[PDB]
């Protein structure tokens, strides 16, 4: 009744479901559910594992110049696995993301909450036939059981698998694997900077140490959390999480320091329509600067309430006892330089999985670059300029610093790669989500003083991100079993099992003011194009590809 | 107690039931009971196939004249499997159609209910023997689950298998499978018109084109339906749906425009059985017609109420976007002159499962022109013709226009095929349900004007047709899976499981007014006569056949 | 919209029972007197009803 | 169809979705009150003989 | 558009969105019953045949 | 479109490549229904529709 | 409306591009003040007929 083998302990449901509230309110629920595997972990140890790349050619780090392919870093390998539902691939259709980017000024996450049930573990016997060829018989073990735990209190390192993008799949109906837990382990690691004219006596420093006292943190699974057994009857549920977040604008800001307040008045309208209109003349126009050297006001001199947008150091490593990285840097308008680095334009990698194209051929992933939607906030680079005080208009060469010169006699650094503009008076909209890769939520840094947003997600949780869901199967031991040897013999096993969550999300239809039509995303039927539907139906064989859809394409006005 | 691997979830009962209420009206109520078969799709991707028919030679498109062999289309392959009851052979014996056909004046559609049981998944090993012969071996899989989706909201294309004959098989004590769901998904279709004169540098234009922005709608099985996983000890149903259908006349009429009201007076009584009695002189007779150039009154000039029957264009193919298609025809009486194309006969094509005789040899399925049971409103084509106003009779040549006509100078060609007597006159019967192997009912199509009915199914639903019930079984893993992988690995598997369902009938016995005894439907003992009983009795290795049987019999007054 | 319609004339359709006319909707017969074009009734009726 | 007499206004057939037009007549004395509808599942808009 | 000059008023065609129901007369066709695949040209009557 | 209605008619096989076509069962084996009884096979043209 | 589909779905939208139909340009004030307003595509969302 309440248990057995031949009954389901779940149901399969992935669908969307759209609750119009009222007043422009829209519940959105986001039902997914996959099919889950699970395999014998190749060790049952936990690892602590170095990485060292000092190959001395190719890409390893005692080539001169190398710094940036450092990969050296040491990890805890855990024999768990860990299920992450944390992406926007997973819990929405290509069209359920057009339709709330289209008909939706806000959304908000609401709640969360897991399953897992019809685990069904499996063990591999061999079978010999003729011919020397042994065929593989795969047998239910009925009382095997799979190892569920919980971290409800966020106590093990956090560890978000859609960067590395071991999410799980975005279609629903193809089998998808959950990605084995590893955390960073302090190990002190010192590289020297070098470049490639560097002397040839130059020695490089590329050391890593050993385990510090005072930085030393080794956790386990077993230890710290209450393990939930399942066999094949039994099911887990992780409960209901609560998020507490900041809603997320679904629209995006032109308005840039030159648009912001009272234009200047224009002495006549245009004659013509090919005509252009004249302002009064900068010596007799009324207005407010802050270069008092000169008598007269222009729309690039004057006073504006605040600074839309920041200069950026790029690309900027900084390093610690724990080696060199760059610094983050936030997403923000290319604009027409198409200053990628600059404006910290993300490009991430993934695969099939993930939304490769299934036809792909080789090993090497497939690669998007990420263009912020904003074009209010972000800097060209190459028109910046910064002139002396008093300013004076024109300025000779000595008088202007411009990108084109060299900071310390070198040649390709400019005064912008070393330059910030952050102060009290920038202002910047959010990171924009990203489809169907990115990741929907974070967990916020434990410090005093925390940043006031992260590049990689929408949205930051508040108090506590929603618990990591670990896995394992238990050793399956044979009838030799020394607890005193090393090595232990053990059959060969793995699971299946099905994931199904929920997640909810609070939306609010858009106003629509404007005279004219309003941008839109749309698929399209022209070659080649990039919204070609093609793009978003099956081959013949059956190949699906999903490739990242615009967010925000209405704007809004910042002032 | 609840639930468990050796218990049975359902019964199986294929008996029908009469349940006589009173006052004529009978609730007929029949059950149907099948072991329902189902094996691994074989790709569990959706595919998007295109067929073309382009061959240049033979039945192909590239030919001169082959226009109507056009089966070029595309369609979403679906992993997915359709369990599909509509068809009237399910749900009778051939003596229960008997027995209500001589009995009942009227039939109506209630409300079905539908329930999938004992639901068995195996899996197959080989097993390799001396002298190089492998035997498999057949396993339950205990914990294994087959995937059942109901579609109540009617989201996915419907599909009605009766009329590629792929419904449930006809006789209760045979196993049958369930039909692979498909559904058409738009694609370009341009094809030429020619004829096997046409001249030899003449070019075919035969092109298919690229999805389409404004008609591409692809749906999922996953994203659109909630669906419940059914290990053996569970069970499914579907609920109880109510039909809101229209009535169905289980009697003909004969009744013509000659035969609707006053006959005229006979002068005297006959003299003899063999004499015919006159009437009074035409010119001399009172009555109405149309026709005024003429100063009398006969019997095929009479102004009657309306049209019994019309006219209908044949054999019309019309094009759209989607390529050639024939229009279809309002089945009516092929009269004498044995019209089928004009009348709209239609012929089905099927196999041994539904009916074909089992001691048939051959790929060719067996093949039936059905011509409807109505004698009033058919249109003999050859003595059909039309005269000029204002009408001379007896009309010279050029003053009336007859069927050895040519139209255009084609000599095949007669006006016949383009006319169209359709107006606001013509009253006609519904299509005649065709037993076993017509489709019993059928969705309304959606779109602002509605056709008036529909040549493939007697009853139609008002609002929303019984939802369409789907399974699968899911991916069998082996031990060996990548999730980045195109190429899976599964176990070979295959389930099997009972269908039953209950279908309510609203019938009234049929009142006897005439003198003379009327027409029943019987079988006889006369050799090569198609009602011969044998043809209705298992052969001696038990082979079956049944073969249409006329459905109303009685005839009634139409006016 | 269309404001009345063509009809056929004079159709002569033909079933089991022999041919016949086909009746004609009653409309107006024009500018062109088009009897049998636009249906109208020619009715042959005895003193006791009028004549 | 090279016949004299013969045009395509004979069989030409404009009924359609958009086709409006009034009752039949009643036509005194001689013209019939009421009818009886016939027995068929698509019955005819109008009847030719009665209002 | 209140730029344009001249007396000549704007002029659009507007076709129907709907792909369903449309009807390419070149592509469409008639044939003689019973029917005969592939016709001759006396079996067929097409857009190019004159009436 | 007519052509679209219904259910379409069973692919032998799937197709081998992207660029592949599949193919139905001959026309003169394949179950159906059509309205013109001269011809003995069904053909996505010929078919009846609702 | 209901969103059921897997593929995005056609909308209606202005573009950049000159010369476009849906060209912003059009539906935007000139420099003496001229407006056109041109017909504007209805019915982009396809529906399943049966």
């Amino acid at each position: 009744g309440g248990g057995g083998i031949g009954v389901s302990t779940g149901t399969y449901d992935n669908q969307t479901t759209y609750k119009f509230l009222g007043d422009g309110w829209v519940e959105i629920t986001a039902h997914a559910s996959r099919l889950l595997h699970l395999g014998m972990p190749p060790s049952e140890n936990y690892c602590r594992v170095t990485v060292h790349n000092n190959q001395t050619t190719g890409h390893g780090t005692k080539v001169k110049g190398n710094m940036a392919y450092d990969d050296t870093h040491q990890q805890i390998w855990t024999p768990w696995s860990l299920v992450d539902a944390n992406a926007w691939g997973v819990w929405f259709q290509p069209s359920d993301w057009q339709f709330i980017q289209n008909s939706m000024e806000s959304l908000n996450l609401d709640s969360l909450s897991q399953e897992l049930f019809n685990v069904v573990v499996k063990t591999v016997t061999e079978q010999q036939g003729a011919g020397q060829d042994a065929i593989k018989v795969y047998n239910n073990d009925l009382t095997a059981c799979m190892m569920v735990a919980l971290d409800s209190n966020n106590i093990l390192p956090y560890t978000p698998a859609a960067q590395t993008s071991e999410t799980l799949g975005f279609y629903p109906w193809k089998p998808t694997a959950p990605a084995p837990y590893r955390y960073y382990f302090f190990m002190p690691r010192q590289l020297s900077v070098t470049s490639s004219n560097s002397a040839e006596g130059t020695q490089i420093t590329d050391t890593i140490g050993e385990p510090q006292a005072l930085n030393s943190q080794f956790f386990t699974i077993e230890n710290t959390l209450p393990i939930t057994l399942l066999r094949t009857g039994d099911e887990f549920t992780t409960g209901t999480y609560i998020f507490n977040t900041d809603p997320l604008k679904l629209t995006h800001t032109w308005q840039t320091n030159r648009h912001l307040g009272m234009p200047p008045r224009i002495t006549d309208l245009p004659t013509s329509d090919t005509a252009t209109a004249s302002l009064t003349a900068n010596g007799d126009r009324f207005g407010s600067t802050q270069t008092q050297n000169v008598n007269y006001v222009t729309e690039a001199l004057r006073t504006r309430p605040a600074q839309i947008g920041f200069m950026q150091p790029h690309d900027n490593f900084e390093a610690n006892r724990g080696g060199p990285f760059k610094v983050p840097v936030v997403p923000l308008d290319i604009t027409a330089g198409e200053d990628h680095d600059a404006n910290g334009a993300i490009r991430f990698n993934y695969g099939k999985q993930h939304g490769e194209d299934w036809a792909k051929q080789g090993a090497a992933p497939e690669r998007y670059t990420w263009d912020a939607i904003d074009s209010a906030a972000g800097r060209d680079t190459a028109r910046c300029f910064v002139q002396s005080a008093p300013i004076s208009i024109p300025p000779n060469q000595n008088q202007i610093l411009q990108r084109e010169d060299a900071i310390a006699g070198r040649t390709n650094m400019h005064y912008t790669n070393v330059f910030n503009s952050y102060g009290p008076l920038s202002a910047f909209p959010h990171p924009d989500p990203i489809y169907p890769n990115g990741q929907i939520w974070d967990k916020e840094l434990d410090l005093e003083h925390k940043p006031r947003l992260h590049v990689t997600a929408p949205f930051v949780c508040k108090n506590n991100p929603p618990g990591q869901l670990f896995v394992r199967l238990g050793p399956n031991l044979t009838d030799q079993f020394d607890p005193n040897s090393t090595t232990v013999s053990r059959i060969v096993t793995y699971s299946t099992f099905y994931w199904k969550g929920i997640l909810k999300f609070k939306a609010k239809l858009r106003p629509n003011l404007t005279w004219n039509p309003v941008y839109q995303a749309t698929t399209d039927s022209v070659a080649n194009s990039y919204m070609n539907v093609k793009k978003w139906l099956p081959s013949a064989t059956g190949n699906m590809h999903s490739d990242p859809l615009i967010c925000r394409p209405v704007p809004h006005m910042t002032y």
